[PDB]
């Protein structure tokens, strides 16, 4: 059936590794119960079958069973909500862009080195609308069920978390009680904990970048 190339683990090509991009390709399909062969690339030694059919060597790369493999993790979770619409997914698109600042406001906070720069105030910013957001409307992005927008941000919500403790001893204050409580709900469940890097190899991952 459909087949998925992902990210390996720096320094393990065994391993699944912490894109959180191909994360959010197989929380899809592992939410909608669609069988699977995944492919580890080591996106630091890639093999020539994979370069042929991902030229640029962009990883996530999906393929639905029709002869061709389509990158952009946004592009392949909108193909399979087509090709698989049970259970439905579908994000309203007044809700699309919930949350959308957080990952990129988390790097630029991640990699600074100064204090008074306002990287952190940018970051709270972020995580106090996805609040005030949860707090009307949760308790997922869409209200009961789960839905596409929550399987794009809860990778990167845990990078998040894992990198910015970790790098800069730096938690979501508790006082955002329903973003902690999100993380929470979506990190438990089994499709994340099946298709989540270990710590130690996101860190692993971030380390050289961060430096
Ligand atoms: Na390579």
């Amino acid at each position: 059936g459909v087949e998925v190339c992902v990210k390996a683990a720096v320094g393990h090509p065994d391993t699944l590794g912490d894109c959180p991009f191909s994360q959010r390709v197989l929380l899809t399909l592992e939410e909608k119960k669609v069988p699977y062969e995944m492919k580890l690339i080591d996106v630091q030694n890639k093999p020539d079958w994979f370069l042929k059919i991902s030229p640029e060597g962009k990883v996530p790369v999906f393929n639905g069973g029709d002869g061709k493999w389509i990158p952009d993790s946004d592009v392949i979770t909108q193909v399979i909500e087509e090709k698989y619409p049970t259970p439905s997914l579908v994000t309203p698109p007044e809700y699309a862009s919930v949350g959308s600042k957080i990952f990129s406001c988390f790097t630029t906070f991640l990699k600074s080195k100064d204090p008074n720069d306002g990287s952190e105030k940018a970051l709270l910013t972020e995580l106090q609308a996805l609040e005030e957001h949860l707090k009307a409307h949760g308790p997922f992005i869409n209200g009961q069920n789960i839905s596409a927008a929550d399987l794009s941000l809860a990778p990167k919500l845990y990078h998040l978390q894992v990198a910015l403790e970790h790098f800069k001893g730096w938690k979501i204050p508790e006082d955002l009680t329903n973003v902690h409580a999100y993380t929470e709900a979506l990190f438990s469940r089994e499709s994340f904990i099946k298709t989540k890097a270990a710590k130690e190899h996101l860190i692993a991952g971030w380390a050289p970048k961060v430096n």
